């Protein structure tokens, strides 16, 4: 066994509802196993997120991981000026989003304690294009999903929570 | 026009070797009749093994050890430069590279010329098998089968 | 716990004829041991034909004849009410019913109590099979299989 | 042989840009073939977006079909006031819908004559959940490509372009 859980979310403006009904659901599913961490990047609607979820857990810890960080978009650029200074910070971008995949996703495991690492849509993408070998097919053409928590060793199972028009669900799935 | 499929295979046990053996026969069940000339490796004695396990579905490639494929992360511009040439000729080539995902991840963006802009999106590509199409006019496409892709087979949902 | 499984079948020609028995086969390989104990059909032709093609690979199912199956689009109400009734004793069941795409996602917006509000976005469903799962304490869950998806088997991309 | 081309998008806001290079790719890729006809809704962008398009096929006929129309979003609601009204109206958008599909997907095919469809989201994902069949799990969970040209028959060739992190792609997918 390993288990993970991704949460997704300059402030939030009615993501607060969003966090909220999280945070209640989280509570609904992890009850009666300990919440010990919730962890949460330097950006504000992160820790707003993290805070509005905390709720649920009085007892839990927020740990600010600066490697959970969206970092910066690049868009194409004819000054190499520009690259030179972009391909450096993207080096440092790939170390960074690297090192939290391997904290969240190989730093040894602890059954019933559970930690709750709340993530930006571009780094749930990465941990889970990566985690789950994601073909380029599915990321070349497209996540409707708030909580998604997984459970190894590649054997997996994955529960995912979120809406699709407005209609909560909950799927189990199984590679 | 002619084409050769410069076939990636990323070696990331007891279940490690079940895995290689499975990857052989999937890609033997899409290569069917067609030969495979070589199955190139890195010196890493996982993709040692890794070639080992599935060579036993084409039987008459030859293997070949590059030291150049062995990972990090600029010595592999020579392993790139080897492999990604366009063919010549009038018969159709398939070959198998089998290393480590950083190698993958360079030879994908720089045989598909993806830029600086989209490498990040790249960097979480972890797919075990990467088949590129190089033909004679010097052209790349990536191709991907179902039959080799990491797919849930079961799903239960509740509303 | 005791569960029912109602695997809704589509039926929406000598092409038909072969999806109708690849269905059949496909069904199989997941069914696999299990019994299915009955088909049921509406009274529409292309039911019935679907009906004997896929009952070759369940020959100890019975057949069942039930016009009230029949498209439309509130007798339908009557043949729900007849297959979504939670099973009771010990034992599972698998039976197969084979209609029409309208009845198909009305059994499934009902089974699954879809509101109102959602509707719409379910009203593009228009999946071969639709495998819903009845328990002994009334609750149904989607089942979905890989297998039986309607998926690409190929791509090749440029960039 | 039967092929249908989609064409994905209260003004356009820079969408301009979008249009228009979506425009020069359709006359790069019907170079020597006649576009009769280019369809789309009562919206302003539809029709925004229909004009950019015409630029590049200035023999074509702008149609509107108020059939391709996105309709209105529904939301829980407590009030049975309410229900009764949208129970009804989304009949109504269902027969509109069901229509357009029919229209557009089955209204027989003239092979080197070609028509536009211009969609919104909602209209295109519509049709290739129903054309394509595609399992409740993939639009339970989640589209980048802005043209969508598709060739039967249950035989199907799928050609898509769009654009994933600003960089064009072009895909052609089997069946």
């Amino acid at each position: 066994t390993k288990h993970i859980i991704l949460v997704r979310h300059r402030l939030t403006k009615e993501g607060c509802k969003q966090a909220d009904i999280t945070g209640k659901k989280l509570k609904d599913i992890l009850n009666n196993k300990k919440v010990s961490v919730i962890y949460h990047s330097d950006m504000i609607r992160a820790k707003e997120t993290a805070n509005i979820i905390s709720k649920y857990f009085p007892d839990a810890n927020l740990i600010n991981d600066p490697n959970l960080n969206e970092g910066t978009p690049y868009l194409p650029d004819p000054l190499p000026r520009h690259s030179k200074f972009d391909a450096q910070k993207i080096k440092e971008d790939n170390k960074r989003i690297n090192k939290a995949y391997e904290t969240y996703f190989y730093k040894p495991s602890d059954e019933d304690e559970y930690q709750l690492v709340i993530c930006h849509g571009n780094v749930i993408r990465y941990f889970l294009c990566r985690a789950l070998q994601i073909p380029l097919f599915a990321w070349l053409r497209f996540y409707n999903c708030g909580i998604t928590w997984l459970v190894l060793d590649g054997s997996v199972v994955l529960r995912e929570f979120g809406s699709v028009s407005h209609l909560p669900f909950e799927s189990v799935t199984y590679f």
